């Protein structure tokens, strides 16, 4: 098994690289947001649970036929309570750092210190909640930079052994977003492949919406063409590995 | 930080040499079977606060000043309700695959299935239970071959993770046993070395690094510097 991270900003061709991967050999895909997206989920229908909100599912929060920066009018204190709960979630797959949960017949909350400073963070956010703000909010905002920076690799590490002994020739982790995470598959003697449109832009400010760093050894395939361009590109930058 | 991963039988020089590079580099150690003898030491004290048992601590479960080999005396149930308990701290570390700890007030427990897992496979052990039969029926005799292969290797990859910048030169693994353990190893890019005596021990594959322990220490010490050197 080959262990490729791929990178790129929002329209920059890395996704359809992704999609040309997956469809065209034996690979197996593994997403750094993976569990952002199932804690969220999973946070949400305990929020709008016995409410009148609408019902978003992991599809929703996979953006399948839904805009995940549909602005979802939520306030401070609703926001709070579903990272309590996402929080809940996670610290079932693997324990974050300073953070314990405890119960209550069925309701579950994480400790005094946690709990604040989830409220600190989504107290000085003044974006408005959108699908998309509650993932960079979980994953980074929080997660990342206040409780574990590598947890999201962390998890990555996880399905990884239990899945690097199968028969796939390709393990894909298409949605790098983090340098560190770029640092911890170059590590582990991942390929790394960035996938660049010549002097082009991310349309988010938000630190996981940013170019990341191209440094010595890994691959670039530059999309400055057609499609098939682009698919030549990939053919031929796989058959060396 | 360079991740190494240590192998070699007994008195091999394979000791000496994780000894020789925590002492002489920037370098921070994990053993696979730290976990084991850190559940075992909380099973343990767990259960023999009850009886009349002799107070093995973490210490001793390191061997620091106590025989491993010492037969306990222990019936295949305490057995199987110290392995319990060690399931129920090393599921709050990370989640063994199909076991679910419950609070009994007071006193969680594993689920049905895990624990007639466990049952099942502490009375088909027809040894004696020293501390050191204890370690392989936690480590092996259950959580690699019946509940997850990989176990041992997933706490390791939480702990270098969270070293990943802790500034240390070397992260050391010295106590692989298992190949596929050393397969995993190779898969996290870890540098594999063997330190053998010209004439059980595991496979050297194609890119492991070999160092023959065939002079003295400070030969063995010199051939340890220069394969550093070139990683
Ligand atoms: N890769 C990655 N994504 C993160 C992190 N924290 C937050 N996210 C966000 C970035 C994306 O907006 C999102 C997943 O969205 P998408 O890949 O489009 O389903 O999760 C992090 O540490 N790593
Ligand atoms: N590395 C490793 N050690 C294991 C595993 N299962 C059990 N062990 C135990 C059995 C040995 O007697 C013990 C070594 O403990 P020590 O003497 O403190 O180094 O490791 C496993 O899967 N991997
Ligand atoms: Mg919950
Ligand atoms: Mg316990």
């Amino acid at each position: 098994m080959k262990l490729i991270f791929l990178s790129g900003v929002k329209r920059s061709g890395k996704d359809t690289t992704a999609d040309f991967i997956m469809s065209n050999y034996s690979a197996v895909k593994y997403q750094l947001a993976g569990p952002i997206k199932d804690a969220l989920a999973y946070a949400w229908g305990v929020f709008a649970a016995n409410t009148d909100y609408p019902c978003l599912t992991r599809k929703e929060f996979e953006g399948i036929d839904y805009d995940r920066e549909t602005n979802l009018n939520l306030t401070k204190l609703e926001v709070i309570t579903i990272m309590e709960q996402a929080f809940c979630y996670l610290n079932g797959k693997s324990p974050i750092k300073g953070v314990f949960v405890f119960d209550d017949e069925g309701k579950e909350s994480v400790n005094f210190v946690a709990f604040n400073k989830i409220t600190d963070v989504i107290n000085n956010i003044e974006d408005q909640w959108s699908v998309r703000r509650l993932m960079q909010a979980l994953g980074t905002d929080l997660i990342v930079n206040n409780f574990d920076r590598m947890y999201w690799v962390k998890l990555f590490a996880l399905d990884y052994l239990d899945k690097f002994n199968s028969g796939y020739d390709y393990y894909i982790v298409p949605d790098t977003r983090q340098d560190h995470e770029m640092d911890a598959a170059r590590a582990m003697g991942a390929t790394v492949i960035h996938v660049v449109r010549p002097g082009q832009k991310s349309n988010d400010t938000h630190i996981t919406e940013a170019g990341l760093p191209i440094r010595d050894g890994d691959l670039v395939i530059t999309n400055d063409g057609s499609l098939e361009e682009l698919f030549s590109k990939i053919k031929n930058t796989l058959k060396v590995l």
